[PDB]
């Protein structure tokens, strides 16, 4: 069994945990917690190969520069996810993206687009606009509704298979 580090990454309001807790124990949160460093470590069952998942939730405030470019070398799977509630969401993927492959050193990275927040009324982005962007960066977009637990298992197990394809 394989240790791989993931490290979700987002604004605040996206619900970074809320999004953990409901694939760990599958339970949906409403309320926030400023979280700073903990380990949703769970195994879970990939192409018949059970993998050891451990999902760190980093801190959304920008506050830890320090102990975020400590040890970002370590972040192996990088779950970058945004919401449909804020736009600015679609331009921070790029400030990520700039901070990442800076300590990435590297251009290719085993990572994809996911968007959630699926059962919210308001749309201020596209899938177009939002495929578009994800090409750019070479990387696959998929759509992911946390809240009635759709898309999950499908974006996840993709996942895996183009981060094994960067490994080997
Ligand atoms: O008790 C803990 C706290 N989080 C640690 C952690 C470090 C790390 C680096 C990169 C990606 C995910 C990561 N998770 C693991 N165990």
């Amino acid at each position: 069994m394989t240790e791989y580090k993931l490290v979700v990454v987002g604004a605040v309001g996206v619900g970074k945990s809320a999004l953990t807790i409901q694939l760990i124990q599958n339970h949906f949160v409403d309320e926030y917690d400023p979280t700073i460093e903990d380990s949703y470590r769970k195994q879970v069952v990939i192409d018949g190969e059970t993998c050891l998942l451990d999902i760190l939730d980093t801190a959304g405030q920008e506050e830890y520069s320090a102990m975020r470019d400590q040890y970002m070398r370590t972040g192996e799977g990088f779950l970058c996810v945004f919401a449909i509630n804020n736009t600015k969401s679609f331009e921070d993927i790029h400030h990520y993206r700039e901070q990442i492959k800076r300590v990435k050193d590297s251009e290719d990275v085993p990572m994809v687009l996911v968007g959630n927040k699926s059962d919210l009324p308001s749309r201020t982005v596209d899938t177009k606009q939002a495929q578009d962007l994800a090409r750019s960066y070479g990387i696959p977009f998929i759509e992911t509704s946390a809240k009635t637990r759709q898309g999950v298992d499908d974006a996840f197990y993709t996942l895996v298979r183009e981060i094994r394809k960067h490994k080997e």
